[PDB]
């Protein structure tokens, strides 16, 4: 190999070497090598990367050089033959809530971020790749096939630039291309606590000596408190209303207002760590604010993790859960707790679960005014709607009363995402997520269908007839191969989502054994995972066995009746029992006493 250490925006310090907490960027988890799982450091690789020049160059850059032996067909157009549909009815979860669908968006946040090449303040660049779609350097433009309706109506091409990578940002020598993921690779509520020490800070409340995140001062919630304004101009959020003037929200990850939803959730994170910790005083009014913080951020670190493994994961993963996530047996320092490149995109599964449309609900889960439902693409970075227009009660209400949306192999991505997309860099509602998915795939050198089924252990189809068994669909087959000439220039993100769904889950074998592995890995490689001996007492995991997401709303929010399985599909009134009959966390093992 070479240079076993490239360097970049590579913060500062060493470890504390005996502290409880963890640090901020991650680093100091693991004792023989820091910076593992460390933020901002390369994406791990699972299998070496695959460029057109095995260097740098993605596949489908130059319209010439094939992947073996075929050229690979344009992104939208895989997009407009395989991943579109109109007709949105009979597409929900019968059995998946909302929040099903957002919660996967909060742990994906939590664990990689691959930012865009920046290069691009008082640029013209962007202007090259936007107006004339003029492929670059980092201007990589997903062009529009022939007879494509946004031509008439957009334009040639979606700009899209290609994601940053290690040793410098200006590129091309020396190694094969790894892209950065900067936030924490543990899952360790970093998208509330930021993963660089300088934000981190910018975040919290240290004019009181209380341990509280900073909260928003122009606005409130009936008394419950927001995220703090981003003051950033110009901003993506007072562009879709310039009449209502509201900012993005500020949290711990960039991306929290990108649709009202994550925003809600963020928020309710947010109320979480000021209750934990002004409940964390009462108990030891000898605590300073250090300890305040700290103590509050472990245990909703904690909470995320249980939530996750407890909850979300049995049911994304099925009867594959045991295959891939045995039972706890205590921290590996032999295992590698990075995040790989393929996990970014296998865990896009969740793009297919996205539905049309979100609802408000009063407080007897009856639509909330006269627009009570609003289709999700006027939701993009859409803050004013919850500021100025009910808070985020009745959307909580809507995460538990409504549907995610089911993967459907004839209807795979809908038309919020799929057509009308808004990027906070550009002005219009027209990009297409299934488009950039594909792109990226081939920006960040992935890995073919087989290869990965391969790593998986799984039968390689090679014709026709074999990929029909494997997507057990005779003309699913016929599409992906009329447009990829054989399955092993599928890309992963496609060729992992086609496949049928394993029993009890919401993935299929190839994507259960990608997430399977990655989530087994976070857990057995961090030191400070809630099941070690020693991170937290017997008495507080006995207490912290307990949390659920149905409590978390009724502490943070002024709903009274949840359901006991938030994830699930629960029915209104059946389903729904009063906050009195939901488990509390119990804070007393946390109570310290003095002499
Ligand atoms: C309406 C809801 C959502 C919207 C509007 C949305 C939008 C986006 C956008 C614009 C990107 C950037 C893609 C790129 O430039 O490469 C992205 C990336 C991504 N999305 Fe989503 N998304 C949504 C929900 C979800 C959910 C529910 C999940 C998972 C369960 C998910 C998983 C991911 C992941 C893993 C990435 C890449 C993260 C990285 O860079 O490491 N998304 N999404
Ligand atoms: C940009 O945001 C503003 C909100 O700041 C939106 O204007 C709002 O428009 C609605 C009706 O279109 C107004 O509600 C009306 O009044 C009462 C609500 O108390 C209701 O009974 C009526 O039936 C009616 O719906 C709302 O007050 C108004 N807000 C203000 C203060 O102007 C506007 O819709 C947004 N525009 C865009 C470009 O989306
Ligand atoms: C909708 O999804 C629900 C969430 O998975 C699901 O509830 C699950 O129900 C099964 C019942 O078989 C439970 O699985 C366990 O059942 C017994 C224990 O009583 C054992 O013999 C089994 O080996 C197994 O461990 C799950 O615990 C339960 N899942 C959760 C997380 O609550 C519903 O069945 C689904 N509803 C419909 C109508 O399909
Ligand atoms: C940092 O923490 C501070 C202490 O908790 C907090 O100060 C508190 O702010 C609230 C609201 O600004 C004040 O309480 C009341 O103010 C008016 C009455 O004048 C009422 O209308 C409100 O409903 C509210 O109850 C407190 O006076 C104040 N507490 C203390 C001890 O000074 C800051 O808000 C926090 N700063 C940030 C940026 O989050
Ligand atoms: C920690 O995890 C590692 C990595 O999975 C395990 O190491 C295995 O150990 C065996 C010998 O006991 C080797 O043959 C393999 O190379 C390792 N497995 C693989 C495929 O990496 C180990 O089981 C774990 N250690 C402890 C103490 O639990
Ligand atoms: C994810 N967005
Ligand atoms: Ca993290």
């Amino acid at each position: 190999s070479w240079e076993v250490g490239c360097g970049a925006p590579v913060p500062l310090v060493t470890c504390d070497e005996q502290s409880p907490y963890r640090t901020i960027t991650g680093d100091c988890n693991n004792r023989r090598s820091p910076a593992l799982g460390a933020a901002n450091r390369a994406l791990a690789r699972w299998l070496p990367a695959e460029y057109e020049d095995g260097l740098a160059v993605p596949f489908g850059w130059t319209q010439r050089k094939t992947r073996n032996g075929f050229r690979v067909p344009l992104a939208r157009e895989v997009s407009n033959k395989i991943v579109g549909y109109l007709d949105e009815e009979g597409v929900l979860d019968q059995n998946r809530s909302l929040l099903f669908m957002q919660w996967g968006q909060i742990v994906d946040h939590d664990l990689d971020f691959a930012p865009e090449t920046e290069l691009g303040s008082s640029e013209h660049s962007k202007v090259q790749c936007e107006e004339y779609c003029v492929q670059g350097d980092e201007c990589f433009p997903i062009m529009f096939p022939k007879n494509d309706p946004k031509l008439k109506t957009q334009g040639k091409c979606m700009p899209f630039f290609r994601a940053g990578f290690v040793c410098p940002t200006p590129p091309y020598q020396s190694l094969a291309r790894d892209q950065i993921n900067a936030v924490t690779s543990f899952l360790d509520a970093s998208l509330v606590y930021g993963s660089e020490p300088s934000l981190a800070s910018r975040l919290r409340n240290l004019s009181s000596p209380l341990g509280l995140m900073a909260v928003n001062q122009e606005a409130w919630d009936h008394g419950l408190a927001y995220p703090p304004f981003n003051n950033v101009k110009p901003s993506p959020c007072e562009f879709i209303n310039t009449t209502a003037h509201v900012p993005c929200f500020q949290a711990g990850d960039s991306r929290a207002s990108e649709q009202i939803l994550l925003a809600t959730v963020h928020t309710l994170l947010l109320r979480e760590h000021n209750r934990l910790a002004r409940e964390l005083k009462r108990l030891n009014p000898h605590w300073d604010g250090e300890m305040l913080y700290q103590e509050a951020r472990k245990i909703l670190g904690a909470f995320i993790q249980i939530i996750t493994f407890r909850d979300y994961l049995p049911i994304v993963l099925g009867s594959e859960m045991q295959k891939w996530i045995p039972p706890y047996q205590g921290y590996n320092n032999s295992v590698d707790p990075r995040i790989s490149n393929v996990f970014t995109f296998a865990f896009r599964f969740g793009h297919m679960e996205v539905p049309s449309t979100v609802s408000r609900l009063d407080e007897n889960y009856q639509p909330w005014g006269p627009e009570a439902e609003l289709p999700l693409h006027t939701l993009f970075f859409n803050t004013w709607r919850i500021i100025k227009d009910g808070g985020i009660d009745p959307l909580v209400r809507g995460l538990l009363a409504k549907n995610s949306k089911l993967m459907n192999q004839n209807k795979m991505v809908t038309s919020e995402l799929r057509n009308k997309l808004f990027q906070p860099t550009h002005k219009v509602h027209g990009f297409d997520l299934a488009a950039i998915n594909l792109q990226r795939c081939r920006d960040h050198g992935m890995p073919g269908y087989n290869s990965w089924r391969g790593f998986c252990g799984l039968s390689q189809p090679k014709t026709l007839k074999g990929l029909q068994a494997v997507l057990k669909n005779k003309v699913l087959a016929k599409k992906l191969l009329d447009l990829y000439k054989t399955p092993d220039n599928i890309d992963i993100w496609i060729g992992g989502n086609a496949e049928p769904m394993v029993e009890r889950g919401r993935v299929g074998p190839l994507l259960a054994c990608l997430l399977g592995r990655q989530f087994q890995q976070i857990r057995d490689g961090d030191r400070f995972w809630w099941e070690n001996p020693g991170v937290f007492t017997e008495k507080q995991r006995d207490s912290l066995q307990k949390v659920s997401f149905s409590r978390l709303i009724c502490d943070n929010t002024h709903i009274t009746k949840v359901p006991l399985h938030a994830f699930q599909a629960n029915n209104y009134p059946h389903d729904f029992v009063d906050c009195s009959a939901v488990d509390k966390l119990d804070l007393s093992p946390w109570a310290s006493r003095e002499n």
